[PDB]
């Protein structure tokens, strides 16, 4: 395992956001070029075991620990989201749950605050929205998806989301009802993995939905704002509900928040 690689990102001009927005009220338009410097991003989501050896290190208690709960889906235990006293990232469920059988699947119940914490230890940080964004899209232009425009292309799965009726009945088909190992599925066109699916994804952006369609350079969103943005859906997105697993899509919280299905990935200027 390599759990921490990163991949060089290409210098690039890309068109971020679209202009047949699906979720309109999430700022998903106006379409925009943006230039983007190269740059490294993580190949995979953080670990457990990798946000373990942060842990090790430096002794950091995340903000949940020290909240005492975080959100947690129903199904695995909006009316699903219920608020759990004792779970955090070593006990995603709450406190009689475990990662000791998942050290490689993505760390869980991590605020932005956590994450900037992680990705600054690690000689990194996290990328930007447009950073995040480019990447995903994998060196394709105005496609749905890091891999094209089919959600199953060549009848195969190739991200971590919901199958079934959302919320009752998640039937597994893709291999996994919660999250999957970091490095499941296939990568897109610059090596990335489960950049859509699996865990939501924090971006260093403050959350705004007005955008302007100017070209622009290294973008990193406004000045100030109450949310931080989230990037890429998770195991639970389903298009009967939600339809976030698109890169284009793009969703928010309060930058003290955690969740059961929120994790993310560091980037970085120069390999540390
Ligand atoms: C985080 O630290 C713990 C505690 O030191 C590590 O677990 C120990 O690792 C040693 C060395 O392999 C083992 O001999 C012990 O049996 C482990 N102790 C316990 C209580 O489990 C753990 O491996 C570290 N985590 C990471 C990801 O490096
Ligand atoms: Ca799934
Ligand atoms: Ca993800």
């Amino acid at each position: 395992l390599a759990h921490s690689k990163m991949v060089p990102i290409p210098a690039g001009v890309f068109t971020m956001g679209t202009d047949d927005p699906q979720i309109k009220q999430d700022g998903e338009a106006p379409a925009r070029r943006v230039t983007i410097d190269a740059f490294y991003m993580d190949a995979y989501e953080v670990s457990n075991t990798e946000f373990e050896k942060f842990v090790n290190s430096t002794g950091y208690l995340t903000e949940a620990e020290k909240f005492g709960d975080s959100f947690v889906f129903e199904g695995m235990l909006a009316p699903w989201w219920l608020p759990v006293k004792g779970a955090n990232w070593r006990h995603p469920e709450g406190p009689d749950s475990t990662i000791l059988h998942r050290p490689d699947h993505p760390v869980l119940h991590v605020s932005w605050n956590d994450a900037v914490a992680y990705c600054t230890w690690a000689g990194k940080r996290l990328p930007t929205e447009a950073e995040w964004e480019y990447s995903c899209r994998g060196g394709l232009h105005n496609r749905l998806f890091p891999w094209g425009n089919k959600l199953q292309p060549k009848g195969q799965h190739y991200a971590n989301i919901w199958q079934g009726e959302f919320p009752v009945t998640n039937t597994g088909e893709d291999g996994f009802q919660g999250t999957a190992p970091v490095d499941a599925f296939p990568p897109n066109g610059y090596g990335l993995y489960n950049i859509v699916g699996n865990a939501w994804e924090w971006t260093s952006d403050w959350w705004t939905v007005h955008h302007s369609v100017e070209e622009t350079l290294n973008p990193k969103g406004p000045p100030s704002g109450k949310d931080r943005v989230k990037k890429g859906g998770s195991y639970m997105c389903h298009r009967s509900y939600c339809y976030r697993y698109r890169c284009a899509a793009r969703s928010q919280n309060t930058p003290d928040s955690s969740a059961s299905n929120l994790g993310f990935r560091c980037a970085a200027d120069r390999l540390p």
